């Protein structure tokens, strides 16, 4: 399976398990604002199926980060006459696997699992991205569950009176606490206080960018567990959301999803042996081809559509020729210079600009010139 470059994506347009996995590649990119190799290093294994293991350099603690899964879903019923909802069987099945790992765990661990919360009895379909953290201390013996939420509170001109919270739920906390209680019913562990940390002042049905917030919280919870520090979030350690999810964070995310072409084997490698994934030139070709496909489609000033499909076609041909063995005709290089202005216009430009920066060239000509064979 492959995580394509989705050239038109932006953070307000939502998350899914595949792209949240793709963003995991930035955890060992020293160039990225999400870099963790300072804070932790890879572990072996220590087999927690479906999770990546990490050992902190600074202290004793073990961090397990679960790979996103489209079945990590909890549904809650807004109507409080109904039952609290459902937790999908797979999410339940790794509350049980965490608890069995902890039953033999001998060093303290934190478990990080990104999942999706949704209201089922409301006709409207809304998905909301949240983060489950379970930390276990081998001497308590406590699992403390926490949910990080990027859309809740400051409540007031629009809260529920403690009457109406008896009538309506806004959260899967009731059924998720039940799931965790049932998962440790087997064991001897005492269950710590279930808390939900709601940050980023107030948002709508929109997640719509909470995928990006919970990815960011993932990096914050690994960093803070490695250094033995409280987790800091908006409204509790960070001034406002833009302190937390800064503009550099947003673009590290947007460039990863928009412009790279990663196979899941590459990401698994990247976090099972703690290494960066250098951008290769084939990705550039693929990114162009899917900017081409998606720009054929619409809108059916500026450069015409036929102008930029003729642009990217010729530039893909060049990059293919450049790729193997092979080298590029001088006749074809003149065609490209008269297309260079079109390649760098309007988002297609940011695509070209991204790859040029990640393959070490100042421009198209400087990228392709060492490659040209003049006659003669």
């Amino acid at each position: 399976s492959i995580y394509p470059p989705e050239t038109s994506w932006e953070v307000n347009k939502g998350m899914n398990s595949s792209r949240l996995h793709k963003l995991y590649s930035l955890f060992f990119d020293k160039s990225s604002a999400f870099y963790l190799g300072d804070d932790v290093s890879v572990l072996e294994d220590k087999p927690l199926t479906g999770a990546y293991g990490f050992q902190s350099k600074k202290n004793d603690q073990q961090i397990f980060l679960f790979r996103p899964d489209s079945d990590y879903v909890a549904g809650y019923h807004v109507d409080a006459k109904s039952d609290a909802g459902w937790v999908n069987d797979k999410l339940d099945r790794r509350l049980s696997e965490i608890s069995e790992f902890c039953s033999k765990a001998t060093q303290p661990a934190t478990f990080i699992l990104p999942f999706v919360e949704m209201p089922t009895d409301i006709t409207k379909g809304v998905q909301h991205q949240v983060l489950l953290t379970i930390s276990y201390d081998p001497k308590s013996k406590q699992l403390t569950p926490t949910v990080y939420d990027s859309i809740g509170r400051d409540t007031y001109s629009e809260s529920l009176s403690s009457y109406f919270k008896g009538k309506y739920r806004t959260t899967c906390d009731e059924i998720l606490t039940q799931s965790i209680e049932k998962a440790i019913k087997s064991t001897d562990f005492t269950l710590g206080k279930f808390t939900r940390a709601a940050y980023n002042h107030q948002n709508r049905l929109t997640e719509g960018n909470s995928g990006s917030y919970t990815f960011r919280t993932i990096k914050e919870v690994i960093s803070s567990s490695a250094q033995g520090t409280e987790v800091k979030i908006p409204g509790s350690g960070y001034i406002t959301s833009n302190s937390y999810l800064t503009s550099q964070h947003v673009q590290d995310i947007e460039s990863c999803i928009k412009y790279r072409n990663l196979g899941v084997v590459d990401i698994e490698s990247a976090l099972t042996e703690g290494k960066t994934l250098p951008v290769q030139l084939s990705e550039f070709i693929v990114a162009l081809e899917d900017y081409g496909k998606l720009r054929s489609q619409q809108s059916e000033i500026g450069y015409s559509k036929t102008a930029k499909l003729t642009a990217v076609e010729l530039l893909i041909g060049i990059l293919n020729d450049i790729k193997g063995k092979n080298e590029i005709s001088e006749s074809q290089y003149d065609k490209l210079v008269k297309e260079v202005d079109c390649l760098m216009d309007s988002s297609l430009g940011k695509l070209v600009q991204f790859h040029l920066k990640n393959l070490g060239a100042e421009s198209l000509q400087k990228l392709v010139l060492p490659c040209v064979k003049f006659d003669d």
